[PDB]
C-alpha cells in the first residue's frame, strides 16, 4: 500500500492530493513515452472513478489492486504455458503437450492430443502459442 502510495507520490508533482493530465505526461515523459494530451485524459478518465477530473489516492490504489491482481494471473499462466512450452520456442507442439501431459499422469495418444490441439488452433499451424493458450484456458 505504502509502495503504491509512495508511486503516488511521484505522479502528484505538488502534493495537493490528486494527479492532473499535466502531471500525468510530466510522469509519462520522464518513462520515455510522450503521450498527446488526447490520451492523457484517456488514461486519467479510464481511473477516474468520481468523475471530478483528476485522481485521487484511493482511485490510483483501485485502479492498482485490479492492475496487480491481473498481471499476477498473467504471469502465472504464462508459468504455465512455459512449463508445456519445453523447448520453448513459443508454441507448444503435439509431442510437448503429450509429454507434459503424461508427466500430468494423462497418457494420451497422438489422436486424443491432435484433437486437443486443434480445438485450440485459431491460427491453424498445427500448434498452440501463447494467445491461443490463453483463450483455451478461458
Ligand atoms: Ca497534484
Ligand atoms: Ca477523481
Ligand atoms: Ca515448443
Ligand atoms: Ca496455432
Amino acid at each position: 500500500i505504502a509502495e503504491f502510495k509512495e508511486a503516488f507520490s511521484l505522479f502528484d508533482k505538488d502534493g495537493d492530493g490528486t494527479i492532473t493530465t499535466k502531471e500525468l505526461g510530466t510522469v509519462m515523459r520522464s518513462l520515455g513515452q510522450n503521450p498527446t494530451e488526447a490520451e492523457l485524459q484517456d488514461m486519467i478518465n479510464e481511473v477516474d472513478a468520481d468523475g471530478n477530473g483528476t485522481i485521487d489516492f484511493p482511485e490510483f490504489l483501485t485502479m492498482m489492486a485490479r492492475k496487480m491482481k491481473d498481471t499476477d494471473s498473467e504471469e502465472e499462466i504464462r508459468e504455465a504455458f512455459r512449463v508445456f512450452d519445453k523447448d520453448g520456442n513459443g508454441y507448444i507442439s503435439a509431442a510437448e503437450l503429450r509429454h507434459v501431459m503424461t508427466n500430468l499422469g494423462e497418457k494420451l495418444t497422438d489422436e486424443e492430443v491432435d484433437e486437443m490441439i486443434r480445438e485450440a488452433d485459431i491460427d491453424g499451424d498445427g500448434q498452440v502459442n501463447y494467445e491461443e493458450f490463453v483463450q483455451m484456458m478461458t
